[PDB]
Order: C-alpha cells, then sequence, then structure tokens
C-alpha cells in the first residue's frame, strides 16, 4: 500500500528542471536532478559524461521474461531566450498560470523528458506486469551538434534497443519521418588589385556568385524532379554571404553559408557530391578556387509507419492519431545510424508552434496525460 | 636688378607644403601657405572657402595685351600615408636623400602645385614678355569627391579659361583623355523565415545574386563590342558584398558595392539607365526589391591632342613628349563640365608608380625642371 507520487509533485518536477538554465551546456545539472528522483524510487541510472559540467542519463527498468527493449528518449539542452524583457513571464522562473507552465523548454522538451521519467517509475510502482526493458536515454546537445546522441551511439548504448520513442513536441500526433540538415561553407580565394587597373587581380566575389548560380539551379531541379510522399521537396538557400575589404580594390576573398534539407530520395551523400562537383567545375583552368567545406550533416530520418510500437501507441487512442513528418532533425539522426533497424516515433507533449519562441508555455493537463500514455504505451509494446 | 629665388628655396616651399598634413582635409592651411608666398612677390590671391578648414585658392598674373587666359590647377588635399613604421622616412617629414624628396603628396601631387606656384612668381619676376593671363585654381578635396573643382566650376571660375593645364603626376608624357568613374550600392530587401520552412520568406541574397549575374553579363558584352583608342575597354567589377544574419534563416537584407570605368563611347548616363534597366527587370511581379544608388559618378575627359596648348608644350622640347590616357579620375572631370570648350592636358612631375604607395617620392631635378617648362610653357601659349 505505498503512497501515489501527487500532481503537485508530477508538476514540480518539471518545474525544477525547467528553472535550471541549460542553454548549449549545463545539462549535467539536469542529468543530476533525474538521476537523484530516480535514486527515491529505487531506479539506478548510469551517468554517461559528454564533457566537464554535460552529463547524459541512462536508466533501466526491467520486469518479467527477457523480452524486447523499449528506449525513451529526451535531450535535456534549450535554446537561448533571447531578450528576457520581451517574455510576459521570466523565461527560467516556470511560472504557472491556469492550464498554462510558461518557460523556455517548457515544450522543447523538458515536459517529454520529465513525463518520461515519471512514466518509468510510476510503471515501477503500479506493479503492473511486462516481459521486457524500458531504457531511459537523456542527452547533451541535441539543439547544437546532437553531440550525446552521437556520443551515445558510437558508444554501443543504442545497440540493444528495438524501439525508441523521442518525446519532443508532436502534441497528439505521431511523426515517423523527418527532414535531414546539411549547413556548408563555401571560401572564394581571388588577388586584390586597384578597381581601375584589374587585370593584376582576381575577383573573389565574381567566383562566388557562379558558384551561387550553378548550385541555385542544380538544386531547384533537383527538387523538380524528386520528392518525398510526405516530407516533400530538397529545399536549398544561400544565408549568409561576405566578401571584398574596399569599393575600389578588386575583392581578394569572399564567402557564404548555406543550408539545405534533404529527404531520403536524394541523400546528404549526393548532395555533397553534387556541390564538390559544382566547386570542381568552377576551379578549372585557374588557380583562384573555391573551397567547400561542410559544417553540418545530418541525415533524414524514416521509420516504419506500421511498427508494432506504432500499434501500441494507437492501442492507447479510440480514434488513431495522425501520421506525419516533419522538417527539422532530432537525435533519431544520431541513433539511427546504430548498426542494426528498430522501430522509432516522436511522440510528446508541447505546443507544436512554441519552439524556440518567446512566451513558450506547456498545457499541463497535456503533460500529465503524457505520463499516463506513455505508461500504456510501454505495457502494450512490452506485453 | 631683384635677386633671383635661390634653389634651396625653391626647394623649401615644396618640403613646408609637404609637411602639412592634408589627408582629406586641412586645405586650407595649404592654401594659406601658398597665398602668403604669392602675397611675398606681389601676386594677391582670392581664397574660396569650400568649408571650415578646407579653402581653395585663386591667383591671377597679367601681362600685355587682353589675350588667351591659361589655367594652371592642383589639388592640395593627399591620401592617407597608412602605417607610418611601414616608411622608412617618415610620411609628412619631406626629408631629403639625394635626388628624392620623400613625403605622402611628394609625386600626387604637391610638387606639381608648388611648381605651378614658383612659375607664375618667376615669370612674373623674369619680366618676359606675353599677351593674357595666367590662372592658378588650387583645388579642396580632389581625392574624395572633386569637391573643390566642382564648386568652383559651379561658381563660375573655369568659365574664362581658354586651356588648362592640371599638374598631376605623368613625367614626361602628355595625358590628354582618362576613363570616368561610377560607384554604385544594389540593396535587396527580402523577408525572414527559418531555412526549414522558407514558404514564407524571401532571398535576399538570390536577388542580389541574379543582378551580379546580368550585370556581369551586361558590361562584359559591352566590354567586347565598344572600346576607346587610347582608353580600352569599359571596366566592371562588384568590390563589396554582404548579407544575411544567421545560417539557418532565410535572409532579409543583402548589399553589394560595385566600380565601373568608363569611356566616351558609352558613357556614364547610359551606364547607370543600363543598370536601372537590370534593377527593373527583376524587381517584376514582386514586391521584395533591388534598389540602385549611385554614390559617385565622375565623366571621362577627352581633349583635343592637337590643341595650340599641346603644340605650346611640344615646342619646348627637342622630342616630342607621347600623348597617353589614363584610368584614374582627375578635377578635368569637374572643370570640363563648363559651359565651354577649352584645351586641356594633364602635365607634372612626378614618379608614374609612386602615387598612394608607401616611400612616395619625387626627383627633386624633375620638379626644378617644371618650374622651368611651366613657364615656357605660358610664354608660348600667351605670346
Ligand atoms: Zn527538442
Ligand atoms: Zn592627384
Amino acid at each position: 500500500h505505498m503512497a501515489s507520487m501527487k500532481k503537485e509533485e508530477k508538476i514540480a518536477i518539471l518545474q525544477e528542471i525547467i528553472r535550471i538554465k541549460s542553454v548549449n551546456g549545463n545539462e549535467g545539472e539536469v542529468a543530476a536532478y533525474l538521476n537523484k528522483l530516480l535514486a527515491r524510487h529505487d531506479i539506478t541510472g548510469e551517468i554517461v559524461s559528454y564533457r566537464d559540467g554535460r552529463d547524459n542519463l541512462i536508466a533501466r527498468y526491467q520486469k518479467g521474461q527477457s523480452g524486447k527493449v523499449l528506449g525513451l528518449s529526451g535531450h535535456m539542452d534549450v535554446v537561448a531566450a533571447g531578450d528576457e524583457s520581451s517574455w510576459t513571464y521570466a523565461p527560467f522562473a516556470a511560472e504557472i498560470h491556469g492550464n498554462r507552465l510558461y518557460g523556455r523548454g517548457a515544450t522543447d522538451m523538458k515536459s517529454g523528458l520529465a513525463a518520461m521519467v515519471i512514466a518509468m517509475i510510476e510503471l515501477k510502482e503500479s506493479g503492473k506486469p511486462f516481459n521486457g526493458t524500458v531504457k531511459l536515454l537523456a542527452t547533451v546537445g541535441e539543439e547544437v551538434g546532437e553531440l550525446g546522441g552521437e556520443q551515445l551511439t558510437k558508444a554501443g548504448y543504442v545497440d540493444d534497443l528495438d524501439a525508441l520513442i523521442i518525446g519532443e513536441p508532436t502534441n497528439y500526433s505521431l511523426m515517423y519521418t523527418h527532414m535531414g540538415s546539411i549547413n556548408y561553407t563555401v571560401t572564394s580565394h581571388g588577388k586584390e588589385a586597384h578597381s581601375s587597373m584589374p587585370d593584376q587581380g582576381y575577383n573573389a566575389i565574381n567566383h562566388l556568385n557562379e558558384f551561387i548560380t550553378k548550385a541555385n539551379a542544380e538544386m531547384n531541379h533537383l527538387a523538380e524532379t524528386i520528392e518525398n510522399p510526405v516530407l516533400g521537396k530538397t529545399i536549398h538557400n544561400v544565408t549568409l554571404i561576405s566578401g571584398g575589404n574596399q569599393v575600389n580594390s578588386i575583392p581578394s576573398h569572399a564567402q557564404l553559408q548555406g543550408n539545405i534539407r534533404s529527404i531520403p530520395e536524394y541523400p546528404n551523400d549526393k548532395i555533397i557530391a553534387l556541390l564538390q562537383s559544382i566547386v570542381n567545375e568552377l576551379n578549372q583552368e585557374t588557380d583562384y578556387h573555391l573551397e567547400l567545406m561542410i559544417d553540418y550533416n545530418k541525415i533524414p530520418v524514416k521509420a516504419d509507419p506500421d511498427s508494432p510500437l506504432i500499434h501500441s501507441i494507437q492501442q492507447q487512442f479510440s480514434q488513431p492519431l495522425p501520421l506525419v513528418g516533419a522538417a527539422a532533425t532530432t537525435d533519431a539522426a544520431e541513433f539511427t545510424k546504430a548498426n542494426h533497424s528498430f522501430d522509432f516515433v516522436v511522440f510528446g507533449p508541447g505546443v507544436v508552434t512554441l519552439p524556440h519562441q518567446v512566451d513558450e508555455y506547456v498545457e499541463i493537463d497535456n503533460y500529465l496525460d503524457m505520463i499516463e500514455k506513455y505508461q500504456g504505451i510501454i505495457l502494450s509494446y512490452l506485453a
């Protein structure tokens, strides 16, 4: 006849981790708080350090006969809040107003992470039968680099998963596929000369312009001819540019950066080879070269929409949730590089339009419901 | 039996005005020094102020019957010296080493200006006969804006000239034509959006790229089909560029600047109309516009190579000097907008490769010779 966890404690756990400011860093403080919570309920977590102050957390709960392993994953970092004067309620105070809990990370994705942790604790304390293991993977640095996702995958912590749920904000939809993301830089080298006597020089901006023209044309042809049923066309934009030093000097340096959102139908390897081909063609017959660097490279993700994991989730509802795709990347771009296939979906509490915006909040009834829904999902999938 | 001016005084006058630092400013101190020199020799100059601290100087000497008017012009500003540690001899100390007088402005163009002033003084003191007037026009701000050249032309001080010599460094060549110069800016307005969801935005860098492509193609076609016998083809270079604010945001702003060197065969009006046409075509069917601004606009210059002024100069030499053109602008781009035609040439002491460079100098024997040659030119032209 053990006591239940009170509603006020469930809400307080989420408030406490929102108050921990973990902007591109300080995830070790979030991990320590959650590990201490798990220890109060006789679950022993494993801290896996990324760098000083930045720790991943793994935890496991097993019951019954050796069965499947279901992973539950979320990240502990949040994006910057920006000008705090612009917020109605302070971004790291975790204030409650009505059904809304306000704070940076309330929706992306500390509500999902807290709901997963509490679901595991309540699953254990309910005594309800299943046959398998549920594994928490709480990661460092998802927003800039997917640092912990990559670390844990390379280390081997994904190797035993049969299925994985990522708790990003989807509200009541199931995201089973999302685009890749590439950021790239092209640098152009030229030779200075006075603008009145230019034959002594080589115009670095002109050479860079030729790259933009050809890359836009080739990427537009790719968008016109190839597409994904859910995710759409490949996206390409040059987003930053600089060059030159004085209006009457031929520019000896120029640079741009761009962003691409990719689809499985024309994968990242092929996109990078295409950009490299354009650079090679434009460098023919000159010693003043363009150079390509890839700064970010996350692959697209596509799971089986009819997997046993998705069936277990739909069994919790009178009417099926919509299956959807999304443009943004997740830690699944690193976890799916594990050397085996597993069922996958993104499903978590939160307001889909509010990640990374001012006055971010989560609905408290959505958060509390998802604590219950995750337990039902686990019991179905690991039956 | 008045005393001659000593060689040491001729050199000292040039040293004193080089020691006056007149970088884009302070021309009033140069003008005052030269006006005080003229007064010591009973020539009364007229100060024509541009702005506080920045004065033009006009002076006249007449003899004989009413005749032609010959203008002698030079500017009193100099370009910056840059890092003074890089100079072998300090740029505003006017040190003499051998036949070389070192300093910023020694070649461009304080030697020519001092030589013109001393030539007028020695012409007067020699008593030698002529029939006409020689007029000094010493200007403010030639290097950035041709400010005094424009001021004096608009005011009316060019209206009586039959001929004009500009004392820029040509060494022993006669420059009778030079290119125009246009600096322009194109600004591109777009709309920000996340790089993952770009249909909500408009890419300002892409629109700017389309301008570079078309402007380079049209300006290259102009260079391929039209040329000047002396000055060559029209020159065009984009020299500065910027745009965007973050690698994962669609850029809402971008800008470039460029430089054109023009020829009489395709004049500045037509070049600006061409750039405007390109902007208009690219703004069709969109509310996100490119905008053109002209920041500098100096017309090309072409004098009669067989003018009586050029004949008077060639009469001073056993063998004729070469006639030449040049790419750089001069105050003639403003003086030739006067409402009448006059003979024109650029002819002055100095080392043609050294304007605007470190360790600028003039050869003292070249400077002293040009004092004598200007007097001979005046006596021939105003005979
Ligand atoms: Zn997230
Ligand atoms: Zn000059």
